[PDB]
């Protein structure tokens, strides 16, 4: 329905709205964009679901994601990715995993204060009627 339509629209744009609060955080930076394949040759080749910022936006924008559920499970990949590829004791792997998992934690916080559970309830009934 158009009702069904404005539902997602809504979810798109309060999931924008998170996106771009995460991305213009300074700890954040080097989430906002794929990691290059010049510097990272093995990147592409251990971690095989990459995830960014910038492609979550992508995401959104291609009406991929019908529930807060189903974003948090990207925002969930830019973590575990960081775990996986960084995991050793040197300062720059802790660096890289604190802000990783900083992200997660900030994405649940503001979707914790701010999602409505009967919105995020609604959705998930659409989605499943699909
Ligand atoms: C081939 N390896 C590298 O280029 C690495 C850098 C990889 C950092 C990992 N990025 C993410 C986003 O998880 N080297 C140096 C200098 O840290
Ligand atoms: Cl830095």
């Amino acid at each position: 329905s158009m009702q069904e339509e404005d539902t997602f629209r809504e979810l798109r744009i309060f999931l924008r709205n998170v996106t771009h609060r995460l991305a213009i955080d300074k700890r954040f930076r080097v989430f906002t964009k794929p990691v290059d394949p010049d510097e990272v040759p093995d990147y592409v080749t251990v971690i095989k679901q990459p995830m960014d910022l910038s492609s979550v936006i992508s995401k959104i924008d291609l009406h991929k994601y019908l529930t807060v559920k189903d974003y948090l499970r990207d925002i969930d990949l830019i973590c575990s990715n960081a775990l996986e590829y960084n995991p050793d004791r040197d300062p720059g792997d802790r660096l890289i995993r604190h802000r990783a998992c900083a992200l997660r934690d900030t994405a649940y916080a503001i979707i914790k204060e701010e999602l409505d559970e009967d919105f995020e309830q609604l959705c998930e009934e659409i989605q499943e009627s699909r």
